[PDB]
RNA sequence: GUGCUCGCUUCGGCAGCACAUAUACUAAAAUUGGAACGAUACAGAGAAGAUUAGCAUGGCCCCUGCGCAAGGAUGACACGCAAAUUCGUGAAGCGUU
């Protein structure tokens, strides 16, 4: 279940977090032309100076853009039949109607019965 | 401007001294814009059938009123394809390591 924004976003950024691969080059050579610096700690010096260049930005649209899809895809649509004896008149009052069935559908499985019997029982 | 000068010294002038010491949104204007109902056509008064009392609420909406009264259509407006972070099952067919 849901229960939290904050889990969602976990399992989300784990999904984003195994898929990414390291490149080793980029790394040894930022590596070696940075240093000592290269381990920074919260207050080092490095805060203001990085300019990334266009293959990373690109990289990073390119992901952003992904990860809005897998985002959009959220809420898929369930298929509408029209066979079910429909009970509402607007295109709100279905969607209410489904909610209400969600909520008070457990509790009112009596009448129902009563309804399809005929006003009986 | 006025007065006093044992001022020249006449009643003409001049000299000295004293008192008196800074108005005006500067126009009888040139300009510059936003504005008077109200007439012109249109336009028609909320609450899930109809006929209807209303009291609110909110603020780059005001009017009448001295009003922290009360009115203005319940003063008007508000009426919205009301979507905000973040997904997974199962089989089935096809291609692939
Ligand atoms: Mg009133
Ligand atoms: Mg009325
Ligand atoms: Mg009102």
């Amino acid at each position: 279940g849901f229960s939290d924004y904050a889990a969602a976003q976990l399992r989300q950024y784990h999904r984003l977090t195994k898929q990414i691969k390291p490149d080793m080059e980029t790394y040894e050579r930022l590596r070696e032309k940075h240093g000592e610096e290269f381990f920074p700690t919260s207050n080092s010096l490095l805060h203001g100076t990085h300019v990334p260049s266009t293959e990373e930005i690109d990289r990073m649209v390119i992901d952003l853009e992904k990860q809005i899809e897998k985002r959009d895809k959220y809420s898929r649509r369930r298929p509408y039949n029209d066979d079910a004896d429909i009970d509402y008149i607007n295109e709100r009052n279905a969607k209410f109607n489904k909610k209400a069935e969600r909520f008070y559908g457990k509790y009112t499985a009596e009448i129902k019965q009563n309804l399809e019997r005929g006003t009986a029982v």
